[PDB]
């Protein structure tokens, strides 16, 4: 299951993440790789979350061209839902307070906010899709048998 600090995540593995998301590139830096990979433990609860939450109510909202035809639709829908499936888990997390967010922490995800507001939103929506793949790379890690 996925570890992100206190909370499991037990409905989602990489591999679906993975297969989602290779479907959505074919049809198709914010994200600082070097900046994820020292993110504590603890903090992973926090910041999976807030990203999580920005590309279901941000990114995906914002862009504009899946819904072209309806198997590109789907492939957006069936990543979504592998999100929306993680959240299910770590919203919990967060309101049974189990889940650190030191200043530190808000900090690296308003970088991530600034660098995504530069662009006009749909240019941003979709250089972050683009992206998941260093956003999937960083959460594997969090991913233990
Ligand atoms: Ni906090």
């Amino acid at each position: 299951a996925f570890h992100f600090g206190p909370c499991r995540v037990e409905g989602v593995v990489p591999q679906e993440l993975w297969e989602a998301f290779w479907a959505v590139r074919d049809t198709l830096r914010l994200l600082r790789a070097e900046v994820l990979q020292n993110v504590s433990d603890a903090e992973s609860c926090y910041l999976v979350h807030q990203l999580l939450r920005f590309y279901l109510d941000t990114v995906f909202k914002n862009y504009h061209n899946k819904t072209a035809e309806l198997r590109t639709l789907k492939s957006f829908s069936t990543l979504a839902n592998n999100f929306v499936l993680i959240v299910s888990d770590l919203q919990p997390c967060q309101e049974q307070n189990m889940c650190s967010s030191r200043e530190e922490a808000h900090r690296r995800f308003l970088q991530f906010q600034r660098a995504f507001e530069q662009l006009d939103v749909e240019a941003a929506a979709t250089k972050a899709l683009g992206e998941i793949d260093i956003l999937l790379r960083w959460m594997q890690k969090f991913y233990q048998l």
